[PDB]
DNA sequence: AAATTTGTAGGAATTTTCTGCAAATTT
DNA sequence: AAATTTGCAGAAAATTCCTACAAATTT
């Protein structure tokens, strides 16, 4: 009765085939394809950061959204991250999201 | 000024670069959306391993394995990076 | 009025980083 | 032959979690 729903397929983007149809692609894929033209962009500059970068363009808008989704409920919004509240309160704040 | 983009089209067949935070929020939306007051429990975690995966995939081709340039290039210790392939069975 | 959340902080638990070196690999 | 990287591990540093409670807010 249940259809299996791989961990890749659980965060999708829509995108646009040759056929002009719309398909659910990994988030996988947004992430690689931003790396992969951010390596293209590069031409030898010197990278150090590379992981808090991401992180900041990842975790920006999941705290929006966890937020949004728990109308401003710190506590919930932590229990529901997995992660602690004063953790929770720090990324806020580290983002300005206060 | 955004460094981590990626490539959208629309119905005049014009491409565009769009923050990758864009398709992080359109996949959250999506997802709170598909679960109807289900429990999320390690929101965290997921996108987390969701990210992380293609990270070190792509910077260990543009590093061609080499460890020490990849940390280097990530910026964390060589030893959280070895910690994290072995976590995505990546090694 | 009662239940929950918020702000806060000291301490414990865990994770990351630092240092350093023998062995293996790349140059 | 030499330079670099790898694998490893004990310790320091940093981060996250736990605990607990008064104050504030929401139900």
């Amino acid at each position: 009765m249940f259809e299996q729903r791989v961990n890749s397929d659980v965060l999708t983007v829509s995108t646009v085939n040759s056929q002009d149809q719309v398909t659910q692609k990994p988030l996988r894929d947004s992430v690689k394809q931003a790396l992969k033209n951010y390596f293209a962009q590069l031409n030898g500059q010197d990278v150090n950061d590379l992981y808090e970068l991401v992180l900041a363009e990842v975790e920006q808008p999941l705290l929006d959204m966890v937020m949004q989704y728990t109308r401003g409920n710190q506590t919930r919004a932590a229990l529901m991250m997995g992660i602690n509240r004063g953790t929770l309160r720090k990324k806020l704040k580290k983002y300005g999201m206060n």
